[PDB]
C-alpha cells in the first residue's frame, strides 16, 4: 500500500510510451484505447490517481473521442463529492452549457453523455427541472429511434434501446 504512489507513477510512464507509440503507429490506435482502458479498470477509484493518467492520456486522446472513459472518471468525482468538477466534465463532453439556457432543451447528441448529466443534476437536488428534462428526452429519444429505424442501425439501436429502458427505470424511480 505505501508503495501506490510509486505504482502509479510507473502506470503513468508506461502510458507516455504508449502515447508515443499511438503517436507513432496509425493501426494500433483503437488498440491502444482499449489496453488504456482496461488497465484505468483495474486501477484504483482515487480520484487524484485517475485525473493524473486522464491528463497523461490527453496527449493523443481528446475527450470527444472516447467519451466513456470521461463519464466513468465524471461518475467516480461525484459519488466522491466532487459535484463541480463532474458538472464541468459533463459540460466538457457536451460542448454547451445547459445552467446558462435552461429554457433551452438538453441537447440530444451523444445520448449517453446527457442521460449522465441528467443523473448528476438529480444529485444536484435540482429535481423538477431534471425529470422535465428526462422526459423530454426520452420523448426525443423514442420520435428519434421511430424515424431512424433502419437494418443497418442495429447495435445503435440495441444501445439506444438499453438507454431507453434505464431512462424509463429512472423516470419510474423519480416519479
Ligand atoms: O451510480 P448509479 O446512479 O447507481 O448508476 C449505476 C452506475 O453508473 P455510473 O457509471 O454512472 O456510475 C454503475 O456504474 P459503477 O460505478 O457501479 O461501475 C452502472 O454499471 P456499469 O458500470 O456496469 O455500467 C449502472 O448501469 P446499469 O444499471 O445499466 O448496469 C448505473 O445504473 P443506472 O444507469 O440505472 O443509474
Amino acid at each position: 500500500s505505501r508503495a501506490y504512489g510509486a505504482m502509479v507513477s510507473c502506470h503513468m510512464l508506461s502510458e507516455l510510451e504508449e502515447v508515443i507509440q499511438y503517436k507513432l503507429v496509425p493501426e494500433r490506435r483503437e488498440i491502444i484505447r482499449q489496453i488504456w482502458w482496461e488497465r484505468l479498470q483495474g486501477c484504483q477509484r482515487i480520484v487524484e490517481d485517475w485525473q493524473k493518467i486522464l491528463m497523461v492520456r490527453s496527449l493523443v486522446v481528446s475527450p470527444h473521442e472516447d467519451m466513456r472513459t470521461w463519464l466513468k472518471y465524471a461518475s467516480l468525482c461525484g459519488k466522491s463529492g466532487r459535484l463541480a468538477l463532474a458538472h464541468k466534465t459533463l459540460v466538457l463532453l457536451l460542448g454547451v452549457d445547459p445552467s446558462r439556457q435552461l429554457d433551452h432543451p438538453l441537447p440530444t447528441v451523444h445520448p449517453q453523455v446527457t442521460y449522465a448529466y441528467m443523473k448528476n443534476m438529480w444529485k444536484s437536488a435540482r429535481k423538477i427541472d431534471a425529470f422535465q428534462h428526462m422526459q423530454h428526452f426520452v420523448q426525443t429519444m423514442q420520435q428519434q429511434a421511430q424515424h431512424a429505424i433502419a437494418t443497418e442501425d442495429q447495435q445503435h439501436k440495441q444501445e439506444l434501446h438499453k438507454l431507453m429502458a434505464r431512462c424509463f427505470l429512472k423516470l419510474g424511480e423519480w416519479q
